[PDB]
DNA sequence: ACTTACGGAAGG
DNA sequence: ACTTACGGAAGG
DNA sequence: CCTTCCGTAAGT
DNA sequence: CCTTCCGTAAGT
């Protein structure tokens, strides 16, 4: 209605008149309070904001600035949120007081000073800051208003100004202006300082190399496949090769900043358009050697060039460190392992000579705190792939572990000699500590409040695994059991791992309540899906990661990818209630390092026949790639362990011998032949005595059905065929299972593994488990190679037992990647 | 913590000590106040309830009765709901005072006495989770006896289950453990001896045993060179088919009622009924062939007996002997529901018809004001024609921007002020105080409108169009709500296509409902199948009902005709909460299904491209359905029985479509035809592999473009003027092989959704006559829509086709309107 | 025991 | 004009 | 429409 | 996987 100002205006500017208090419809309003307003544009029924400023413009209007809140429904929580709970966000507006519905009351629920020891009309409340882009619940900032700020204080305006000034490119020191163009010394953007002589990441389309690409050769169809010798090849019109890096992008371009120039705009320097001319760096796969010489070289070795190219400062992804070999005060192994984005070069590459030099002298550089490991409790430890990676980050000593499966707990003790491993049921053991008992029946000391500083685990996946056919279920579940451990112990850091479909299970409900509980605990928290193949292994393995940090700590961000990977497998987005959420990761284009492949994974292992049982055989050679050198160490070790194969049936064995070697091969290439096996057993041909209404007749007029369902009828028993080389069940239900692609399939050397399983079977849903050339299933060591386990890591039990230990495991590279991000928050 | 009573205790039962006030942890609680409690078994994070009783048990603890509330997110509204709005539910439980977290204050927000002239925590409505019905709260109030445990949830529960339970009224004689009765009741329906009752078709047999011999299957092999697209019919599905259609209800005449006894009293839970089997004309030896012309409510008496359970009783119907009637049988059957009649009787051994015995004979052997209704998006007027068929409203105003629909509306409504302006413009003139428009037509204003109805454009939500909050703020569905906001009628109807409540993941629905709750309107929604109300067309439409606070919210009409179960899936789900209408008839119904033969068997044979707008009937009506739309008065002239003039190539396609049920384009031969002058229809050439469909039986290919081999579509591969349309095998595999295109309806079948332009190569292209080589006529589309032959249209043949397409069937509108009638009484 | 035998839906 | 030409998702 | 992928139960 | 269905825009 009519709205009058209260008291003398405070901190008025020459063109804007801030006040202190106002009265709406005979109400009382002042800085600190909060206000409701009805929307014009959204599905929401009402908005809630916070007062900020109190100014009347010279135009005659009276407006005020408003720091909007966030209903729990507006967040990832949705309907499971607390209807009395709000969150702080980075939305802010300046608004006329006539839109004020009227005054609300929101109270700040700060975490207790005894927070780590707990866990045994309408009035709103807030406790944490929400960022809708990456779905991150963070503790609110602690910066305060001063004399300059008291009338304008808007935390959302400050976060916007600090972030935008951070993101803006800026020239720091400029050398000399020449005829309209000003040359620069040092520039910066996104908080990164760039100077002359630094190297820099650029996308692959930034510049080419002067060595001409070899692309004229094209591969036509080899021949028309016979449809009676190969009566199931017709199911391969897919033109899709599983686990192949043909669509894998090329890694970052790297150049040495020769010089920086730009332009002018309105008398001042045009910082928005900065140009960089660099010396191109040659990845070994960019020389005339290209990929076929790219097998033994390190992933961070480059080749100096004198070629030049001009690129925009806008395309700079980041800055990397590249040094010449002889100038380093330490080794190259200790230099590469001392930090990220660290490259090196020993020679130089001439485009015309196609030889390697001593690089010129203008490429040579100038001269031409004990970290406390965190006491960690690893629930569902398995073999310890998750805890091993955290150790590789050097941030944690896992003191306790819970693993009900016996072979997994034993293998865990083998690799962690200072961990008290419980084989109890996790909920049986937690109840023991709630009863006040010190040890279990065997005398193992139970961890108490204050002992564990980080809690991590990977609960069973078989419930949310998108492979198997078949509220208080969540309240009795194992993931809620893992949540009361964090509720009881109140650790400083929390990490939960599961398969990517963990956050789409039951219409995304399980995660909606998984973070719903952490925020009621006052925990900072966030989630996201990560591809293990982006962090050093040759396996597509998307796993959902839930991070959480105590209010006194800083919430970690997700690790940014190190290796490029096939794009169809790095789709890391997550949709919940039509709101798409992403991780804080900024590397989608490409990455610093080449993708890890199967040859970098297994090319050094000796040839074994199907059914290997020798648990300790010698290496007949030395590491053949950078990846193998990482897992075998540099110390002399001749014994290769766990390189054993499953003993398959003579029928299955015969099937694998007839799988072609060429990439993409699988069961659909098997011949319809008769082979006789061991003793007097005979493998029969497959009879096609039924019409396939959908698949029709063959090139030879033969039929393509093996049962009566192929004609639309009910499946008839006794039409089932046995001991066939072409398995009977795959053409049986192939039409509605994408022709069972990948089964009895081979990995390719230039490709990568699928998600490595707990039991490798060529006729299971993920059956791409044949060796690229050998007629055998993948061995236990080859699986942990694809899982990133060092060759020093040991497992326990029979062949199947140690297989499942590898399959259930978090890849240590993924855990090391995450672990490093947690260390960054340990500082300051 | 510590809980103490305060005040004198109220009336105390044998084991329960009622109190009025009590103090738990420094607060004081009175009956009628509200409390918050924390949940442990629901995904919802808090529950709120109003305290109704304050007793203390005999075991020692002190308890209280809590009538739970309904959060707006708990409802169909979900996240859009007003967050401080709650609704009343029939949920209640008794609990300890130890679970009380807080004491909330919720107040009743009643509609003002000046509520209809407006439009320029709290609770107001009652929510029914099963049917998604926001109703006004009950006016039941407490008296001294009930005031200590007064829970509206419990008396609505008690009256519900007691109306639902069977009960014996009048007992007769008790004989050796079995007591015979003369009156029983359930579901509020009283049953007496001599009455007839509905029962499922699985209730009893007939002594005429039906013949079902395995007629000839797998007749011949079809030449895949002559018919190279026949292989696409492996689905064994024919659309518009009534072979999976259930049988209507079984009807029998109660002659004796008996039951047992449990613990000395009657066992009303197990009541038995002995009936006289009634013979539908399709149950006699004539069967379906003989039951074509007979009424849908004529039965045949039989002395066959059968005993069935009273738990199987679906409803009561009234069956009278024909000659015992005081009126005609048309005045009788058109005078009420569930009304059947019989004139003869059927003997199953003799297999012909007698005159019924004397014991089958019967004993002797207020002007309602119509509503002033405004019909926005009137079209030709099919919606308000149905309302007038129910006799509940004279539609005085109407809005229709398309001229041929507004003209055709006036031709059928002579006393309606039809505005052809834009709906947004017209209300804007009412907002400015304008009396008339540019033409001098008086504008309706508040008070004049008693009912607002309309069918907004379906083109945005329809599931055939490809190119699908601000858009909601602009659209006509909110334009139609501002009319509801200004005039504030007593009743409100919104019609649209089924997926209106699935558009944008059910957000259009949740916002259409939320606005009516904010204006104080009772409201609900549901999906209805027009084929369940007397037409031979599957036409699922979402219906949104609303009622002023002072009125009573109507319920959805219960199906009158059985229909194909595949097209009557009326349930809708929004945010994984499945909602359904109040309909109770699912398996079967009172009347058989209306079929194509019942709809066009009387209309004369016409060639393709007819323009003769006024032709005579070739005889009399040939069914009950036609006799309803042609009237008892002598009318010799048939209107709008014209079909679209098709191209000579299209003309040749229709002639080559087999007449046997389920035929469509996939049966066309691949040959040449000589057309007008020297025009030739060229053959179709298969010069590409189809990697998904493989080779034929003759070794020929099944692809017509490079895409069939997985390549990019090659132009210059397109074939023109060929009998088998080139575009149909081109994109068939990812379009269900284009089932229905150039398809024929079945006489024993029903129409698909009759659209605005019948073209056989459209998405729904089974628009060919069951026998004639032509597309259905304008009248035949009006017959499938349930229009009387008395109804006039306007414009060209296309403008007429659109008028019948976008109209909502008057039968369905009549079904809804009768339910609105039952609220105007009492 | 071990080898065969096989839902979906969810995203894309 | 009018005859052809065809993306879905959402449910079952 | 096609591709994803820490599989289990029914068969013998 | 298979059926639903008050279609519209590209092209003659
Ligand atoms: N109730 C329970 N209590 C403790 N461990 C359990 C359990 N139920 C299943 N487990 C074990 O938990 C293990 C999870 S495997 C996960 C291991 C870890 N993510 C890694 O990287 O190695 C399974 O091997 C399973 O045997
Ligand atoms: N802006 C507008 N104002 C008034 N009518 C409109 C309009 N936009 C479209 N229409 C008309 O609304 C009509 C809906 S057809 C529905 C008519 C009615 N349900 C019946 O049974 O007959 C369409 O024919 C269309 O011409
Ligand atoms: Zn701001
Ligand atoms: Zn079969
Ligand atoms: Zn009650
Ligand atoms: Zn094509």
């Amino acid at each position: 209605d009519r709205i009058s100002w209260l008291g003398q205006p405070m901190k008025i500017e020459e063109n804007r008149t801030y006040y202190q208090k106002v009265s709406i419809d005979e109400e009382m309003l002042e800085v600190g309070d909060c206000v409701s307003v009805i929307p014009d544009d959204s599905s929401k029924p009402l908005y809630l904001a916070r007062v900020t400023a109190l100014w009347e413009d010279k135009n005659g209007q009276m407006m005020f600035h408003a720091h909007w809140f966030c209903a729990g429904t507006d967040t990832v929580l949705g309907a499971t949120s607390d209807p009395l709970e709000l969150f702080l966000v980075g939305e802010c507006e300046n608004m006329q007081l006539s839109y004020i519905h009227s005054k609300v009351k929101v109270i700040y629920k700060a975490p207790s000073e005894n927070w780590a020891m707990e866990g045994g009309g309408k009035t709103y409340f807030f406790q944490l800051w929400y960022n809708q882009e990456y779905a991150r619940f963070e503790s609110p900032p602690k910066t305060q208003p001063t004399e300059d700020n008291k009338h304008k204080f808007c935390l959302s305006c400050i976060r916007l100004a600090e972030l935008r000034q951070k993101e803006m490119p800026k020239v720091l020191e400029q050398i000399e202006e020449v005829d309209g163009r000003v040359y620069c010394s040092s520039i910066t953007k996104n908080g990164v300082v760039y100077r002359l002589g630094d190297s820099v990441y650029l996308p692959p389309e930034a510049f080419t190399f002067n060595i001409k690409v070899a692309s004229p050769v094209k591969r036509p169809k080899k021949d028309p496949v016979n449809e009676t010798l190969y009566p199931e090849h017709y199911r391969k019109y897919s033109d899709y090769i599983k686990g192949s890096n043909l669509d894998a992008p090329e890694p970052y371009r790297i150049g040495r900043i020769k010089e920086i120039h730009c332009g002018k705009k309105k008398g001042k320097v045009n910082e928005a358009d900065i140009k960089l001319r660099l010396y191109k760096f040659y990845r070994p796969e960019n020389t005339h050697r290209s990929y076929n010489g790219s097998y033994h070289t390190d992933i961070n070795m480059l080749y100096w060039s004198d070629e030049e190219a001009v690129v925009n400062f806008s395309d700079v992804q980041g800055r990397c460190t590249v040094e010449y070999g002889e100038d380093l005060l330490e080794s190259i192994q200790d230099y590469s392992q001392g930090g990220p984005d660290r490259f090196y070069f020993l020679e130089a590459y001439n485009s015309k000579t196609k030889n390697f030099e001593d690089p010129p002298n203008h490429a040579r550089s100038p001269g031409n705190i004990k970290l406390p490991k965190l006491r960690t409790l690893d629930v569902f430890s398995g073999c310890g792939g998750l805890s091993e990676g955290f150790h590789q980050a050097g941030i944690s000593e896992t003191l306790w572990a819970i693993e009900m499966w016996d072979p997994a707990a034993q293998a865990f003790r083998l690799n962690n000699p200072g961990t008290t491993v419980f084989t109890e049921d996790c909920n049986v053991l937690l109840k023991l500590v709630m009863a006040g008992e010190v040890t279990n029946s065997l005398g193992q000391r139970l961890p108490q409040k204050g002992d564990v500083e980080m809690l991590c685990g990977g609960p069973p996946c078989q419930g949310f695994s998108g492979m198997n056919r078949f509220y208080s279920k969540f309240k009795n579940s194992l993931v809620v059991s893992f949540l009361s451990y964090c509720d009881y112990y109140r650790p400083r850091f929390f990490l939960l791992e599961n398969v990517r479909n963990f956050v789409s299970y039951r219409r995304s409900m399980v995660l909606k309540l998984t973070l719903r509980c952490l925020v009621r605990m006052g925990y900072q928290c966030t989630f996201g899906v990560l591809q293990a193949g982006q962090y050093g292994v040759a396996q597509t393995r998307r796993r959902a990661i839930i991070l959480a940090a105590a209010p006194g700590e800083k919430l970690p961000l997700f690790p940014e990818p190190l290796h490029v990977f096939a794009p169809r497998a790095c789709q890391l987005s997550v949709v919940v209630d039509d709101k798409k959420f992403v991780s804080n990761i900024t590397r989608l284009s490409s990455g610093p390092f080449r993708t890890i492949t199967v040859r970098d994974t297994m090319s050094d292992l000796p040839e074994i026949q199907n059914g290997a049982s020798n648990s300790e055989i010698p290496y007949n050679g030395e590491p053949l790639s950078w990846f193998q050198r990482q897992l075998r160490g540099s110390h002399y070790q001749p014994i290769l362990r766990d390189h054993i194969c499953k003993d398959m049936s003579p029928l299955v064995a015969a099937r694998m011998r007839h799988i072609p070697l060429f990439p993409g091969s699988d069961w659909r290439d098997l011949p319809n032949i008769q082979v006789r096996l061991g003793d007097g057993v005979i493998a029969h041909k497959l009879q096609y005595t039924f019409h396939d209404v959908k698949n029709g007749y063959s090139s030879t007029g033969a039929l393509r059905g093996v049962c009566s369902c192929a004609e639309g009828k009910a499946c008839d028993p006794e039409s089932r065929q046995f001991s066939t080389l072409i398995p009977w069940c795959l053409p049986h239900t192939g039409n509605r299972h994408n022709h069972w692609a990948g089964l009895y399939g081979r990995l390719e050397w230039d490709g990568f593994f699928s998600t490595t399983v707990t039991n490798p079977e060529p006729m299971g849903k993920q059956g791409r488990v044949l060796h690229p050339e050998q007629h055998r299933v993948v061995s236990v060591r080859e699986c942990a190679r694809s899982q990133g386990f060092p060759d020093s890591y040991r497992f326990f039990g029979n062949i199947l037992d140690r297989h499942r230990q590898v399959g259930n495991a978090v890849p240590p590279p993924l855990a090391k990647a995450i672990g490093l991000e947690i260390k960054l928050c340990l500082l300051s």
